[PDB]
RNA sequence: AAAAGAGUGAACGAGAGGCUCUUCCAACUUAGGUUGAAAGAGCACAGGCUGAGACAUUCGUAAGGCCGAAAGACCGGACGCACCCUGGGAUUUCCCCAGUCCCCGGAACUGCAUAGCGGAUGCCAGUUGAUUAUCAGAUAAGCCAGGGGGAACAAUCACCUCUCUGUAUCAGAGAGAGUUUUAC
DNA sequence: CCTCGACTTCTAGTCTCGTTCACTCTTTT
DNA sequence: TACTAGAAGTCGAGG
């Protein structure tokens, strides 16, 4: 039923095992060590032949749903995995990043500078200068002094550069291939290439993947089409099922295939949590909220861009001068995030002594969390958890 | 080859708002306090690096075409610059990267000319300590900062069978040679 | 019948406009 | 979007 993955004493990758009997045996006999939870690895502590067949892995590639499978040569299945990348969460990132850069620099750069050329002298006479600019035909309206200087004429990028979205993506398959390639002994590789006409990011990678792929495996990489694993679906009957599209492909390298059978068994679930977080404000809260008694009748002086709900501007028109007298102002303190925290994909133990994965910290009280929540959804009183290992990129669940 | 279609990276510039303080005018309330209007000044992840580099006025910025009496304008693109290129560096770390920026040079490539750079003038900092000299300190209108991966770090016993318990499902605890080799 | 620890439930987080530039892939014709 | 900080709420313990 189960499979056991097996790793040589030397560290190397060795063809898995089902008896499951003697790993038990083993195990407690002190010849087997266990290497990993889940998948179940085990790493032989004697000396031994390390005899292994070919095996073939296939890939599904996708933006948020990368799926593996491995083969024997005879279509058997010995590994399958479905990834859920973080690849969605990088745009809007980046895009944040930018706009939180231009930020800081227009109020501690820009802003500070006019200030200081208004009060020092050193200003346009006009108080205003429109430039033209080289590669524009339009001017910019400068104020009070010259714009620093805008770089968009020459900037040169390497052959085939990629954007962080794409790069993430790029490096995300060949991480996972490699994540494989630590639990066993993969001899080929083959991949479903994918063609979107549009009338993508992964489109963008797709030529890469191959390049480095065939890299990896020197003389050991095919790929495959789409039309191809239908047909071999088709052909062979496998269940219609997102994750087992790679199965299917890693079965059209086989020359003759007389074992081929759908997979039975919920496939091993990925999950990529992001390495760093450099954030370190959580809310800058930036809404002065006007109460009278206890209801909130203002948001702020006056309305501010992309504000719908009433400012004071509005209440000073429908109410009294007694009225505005009264009000009482409450802007809470901008939070900052703990940096040191322990990061989502962290694995610790609960007070009960099961082990769980990291999701998310939920609450503080007086500087410390108050619940970590598993991946399962189930939360853990922060205080009692203790915390075993930091976390890695990728993560079974 | 171009045409479009889908994405997602970079520089610079304007605001609506926000925080602190001052002046002044109202309103409400135990000269004081709270709220607001108007005018003004300062301030913009937590932080890392650095000691000067920001701004204003003005002068200079190739040869050769070409229009002008001339002054000068236009084209062009170097002996001028660079976002380009070789090398080095800040952000920078447990190991790397992206992005931005800086320094000395400039073979080819790419780009700029109302830009950029250099000079002159003006304006905006900080000066203390240990042994006039050297190290350290202070010194912003300086640069970067909300992006990505990997390593290492388990209280890491999986599947199946039996027993107990809770529990509708099922889960927790304990025990176990379950074909022989993890690969024939 | 209060008060105070120890948890438990629940909510909320900044936006816009200009001047330009760049890279990768796909498809047609 | 969603992880994370923090405000308000619930419930016993205890005197």
């Amino acid at each position: 039923m189960a499979v056991v993955y097996v790793i040589s004493k030397s560290g190397k990758p060795l063809m898995p095992t089902t008896r499951c009997g003697h790993v038990r045996i083993l195990l407690k006999e002190g010849k087997a060590r266990v290497v990993e939870r889940k998948p179940f690895t085990i790493q032989l502590t004697y000396e031994s032949a390390e005899e292994t067949q070919p095996l073939v892995l296939g890939i599904d590639p996708g933006r948020t749903n990368i799926g593996m499978s491995v083969v024997t040569e005879s279509g058997e299945s010995v590994f399958n995995a479905q990834i859920e990348t973080r690849n969605k969460d990088v745009p809007k990132l980046m895009k944040d990043r930018k706009q939180y850069r231009m930020a800081h620099r227009r109020l501690k750069r820009r802003c500070k500078r006019r200030r200081r050329a208004k009060a020092a002298g050193t200003a346009f006479e006009e108080g205003e200068k429109q430039r033209l600019l080289p590669g524009c035909f339009k001017p910019i309206t400068c104020k009070s002094i010259r714009n620093k200087e805008a770089r968009f004429n020459n900037r040169k990028r390497p052959v085939g550069w990629l954007t962080p979205t794409a790069n993430h993506l790029l490096v995300t398959h060949l991480n996972v291939v490699k994540k494989v390639q630590k639990i066993l002994p993969v001899a080929k590789v083959v991949l479903e290439l994918n063609r979107f006409s549009f009338m993508s990011v992964l489109n963008q990678i797709i030529p890469y993947l191959a390049d480095q792929l065939a890299d990896m495996f020197p003389g050991n990489f095919c790929v495959t089409s789409g039309q191809d694993t239908y047909l071999f679906r088709e052909e062979h009957g496998i269940p219609k099922d997102h994750y087992l599209d790679a199965y299917c492909i890693a079965c059209s390298a086989l020359t003759d295939a007389k074992k081929v059978s759908s997979p039975k068994g919920r496939p091993y679930m990925v999950h990529q949590f992001r390495r760093h977080d450099r954030q370190a404000c959580h809310k800058a809260n930036l809404n002065r909220s006007y109460y009278m008694g206890g209801k909130l009748v203002a948001t702020n002086r006056h309305k501010a861009m992309d504000q719908k709900t009433d400012s004071l501007e509005e209440y000073r028109a429908a109410h009294s001068a007694a009225d505005v007298s009264k009000l009482t102002v409450k802007h809470p303190s901008a939070q900052y995030k703990d940096m040191s925290r322990i990061m989502p994909g962290s694995i610790l133990v609960s007070g009960e002594g099961k082990l769980f994965t990291l999701s998310r910290s939920e609450g503080r009280n007086k500087g410390q969390v108050n619940y970590f929540v598993s991946t399962e959804g189930i939360k853990y009183w922060a205080r009692k958890c203790q915390y075993l290992r930091n976390n890695g990129g990728l993560q079974i669940y």
